[PDB]
């Protein structure tokens, strides 16, 4: 009955920690899952977790009566600058449910209608950039997709223009963001984060937290002294009141939310768009089908909210890209009470789980033997997909609050991309996945041939 779960190779007192001493640790954990199966123990000094890779077990871990969201070490280090914003707070901290209640209406399908015009603004800047490239120039795909999604969250969220398409070199806030995210992730591997080798990293980390707080606090202060009532997240946050506590967010927590949304904008949707275009150029028949939908639906020079809603195949393209390469590749859980997982693995209250999403999405008992194939038609009927087989936005009440935002922006942009250009994988690009907070293709380049359709 009770099975003892495998564990990858250890390093004396360092346990399994040195296995994360790599620049692609998620992909390294995936290969361990290939070797060891649906569940394996992973220990570091002072920490134990268990990596889940099968739908059989993950469907139990997604039972919210038995498991709640845990902060991974990664999220604990990001909390150093994202605070108790939505993504780095515990479910039982008062500011989680309060910010959740206040911000839910800002992220609904209905709220998407109000953001649509300003996502079209940024999306048009992307298309015009590509229309203006010279023959036999190429597109740096993740770079441009990150320019897009950062600008979109800046504009839709806070009425601020990062003007990323006017730049080679990030806005100063983004420089500190990206550097702080890099330190947070690199910190995870250090066997001794106290060696003086890491003193400068420590110094630079604190400078970046200060640059980030000071610029956000200024934006908050400036908006409050202004009165301007633009329909953006910062206004809803300054004006909204939690129905439960009846309280609004305070300025410190609003700062944390803004940092949180900007991290999410920069990191996740740009990865998704990059992986989707990669899969489309590697699967020309799928690109054809999606381009045909784009041409048939996007019949005006600017897309409308209604038309984006009818880009249904583009949506399953995005879902299939999230299946093979979920850009936020894991989440962590803890047992609310003693419980037995899958009838085989007893857990005590407090025990942690890691959900390894890319491996879940390769569970052959779920998707069949063509699991590595890019086939958006898998998603034709969600009722034919078993429970909790597909988890790119997390689980339950702690699922991605920005899920509709991301899919509206990604659908609109990919739709316009397919309306306006033919794409050529001119380098026969070999997929290379760089890991930061999230997963992104690195070095992915294509050529676009304009269809010469006016905007
Ligand atoms: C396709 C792109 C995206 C993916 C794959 C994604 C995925 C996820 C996942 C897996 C989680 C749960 C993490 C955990 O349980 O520890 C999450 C949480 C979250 N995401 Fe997203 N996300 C995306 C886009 C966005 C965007 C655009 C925003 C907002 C601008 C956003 C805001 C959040 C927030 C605030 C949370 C924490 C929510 C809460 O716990 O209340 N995400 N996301
Ligand atoms: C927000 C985007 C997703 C971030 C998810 C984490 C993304 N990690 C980045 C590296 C792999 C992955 C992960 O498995 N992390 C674990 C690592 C860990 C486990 C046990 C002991 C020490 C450290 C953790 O952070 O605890
Ligand atoms: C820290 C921000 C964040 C945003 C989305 C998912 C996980 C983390």
């Amino acid at each position: 009955t009770i099975k003892e779960m495998p564990q990858p190779k250890t390093f004396g007192e360092l346990k399994n920690l040195p296995l994360l001493n790599t620049d692609k640790p998620v992909q390294a954990l995936m290969k361990i899952a290939d070797e060891l199966g649906e569940i394996f123990k992973f220990e570091a000094p002072g920490r134990v977790t268990r990596y889940l890779s099968s739908q059989r077990l993950i469907k139990e871990a997604c039972d919210e009566s038995r498991f709640d969201k845990n902060l991974s070490q990664a999220l604990k280090f990001v909390r150093d600058f994202a605070g108790d914003g939505l993504a780095t707070s515990w479910t039982h901290e008062k500011n989680w449910k309060k910010a959740h209640n206040i911000l839910l209406p800002s992220f609904s399908q209905q709220a998407m209608k109000g953001y649509h015009a300003m996502m079209v603004d940024i999306a048009v800047q992307l298309v015009q950039k590509w229309e203006r490239l010279n023959a036999d120039e190429h597109i740096e795909v993740p770079e441009d997709m990150t320019r897009l999604t950062l600008d979109t969250i800046g504009l839709c969220g806070f009425n601020y223009r990062f003007n990323s398409f006017y730049r080679d070199q990030p806005h100063p806030f983004i420089t500190s963001m990206v550097r702080a995210l890099d330190e947070a992730m690199n910190k995870l591997q250090r066997a001794n984060p106290d060696d003086p080798a890491y003193d400068e990293n420590k110094r630079q980390f604190q400078e970046d937290i200060k640059v980030m707080n000071d610029l956000v606090d200024k934006i908050i202060a400036d908006r409050k002294a202004s009165g301007e009532q633009s329909d953006d997240l910062l206004t809803h946050m300054l004006n909204g009141k939690d129905p439960e506590t009846g309280e609004p967010l305070d300025d410190e927590n609003i700062r944390y939310q803004i940092i949180t949304f900007l991290i999410a904008g920069h990191e996740t949707t740009s990865g998704l768009l990059s992986f989707a275009l990669y899969f489309l150029v590697k699967n020309p028949h799928v690109l054809q089908k999606a381009a045909e939908e784009a041409a048939r639906v996007l019949v005006d020079p600017v897309p409308s909210y209604k038309q984006v809603k009818q880009l249904k195949y583009v949506g399953m393209v995005l879902n299939e890209a999230l299946r093979l390469w979920p850009t936020a590749p894991a989440f962590s859980l803890y047992a609310k009470e003693d419980t037995v997982l899958g009838g085989e693995y007893p857990l005590e209250k407090g025990d942690e789980l890691m959900v390894l999403i890319p491996q879940l999405h390769r569970d052959k008992t779920i998707w069949g033997d063509d699991v590595e194939e890019f086939r958006p038609e898998r998603f034709e009927n969600p009722s034919a997909i078993p429970q909790h087989a597909f988890k790119p936005h997390g689980n339950g009440q702690r699922a991605c609050i920005g899920q509709q935002f991301a899919l509206h922006e990604a659908t609109l942009v990919l739709g316009m991309m397919l309306k306006h250009f033919d794409f050529e994988d001119h380098t026969n690009y070999e997929l290379d996945i760089k890991e930061t907070l999230t997963l992104k293709p690195e070095g992915f380049v294509v050529k676009a041939k304009s269809k010469k359709i006016p905007l």
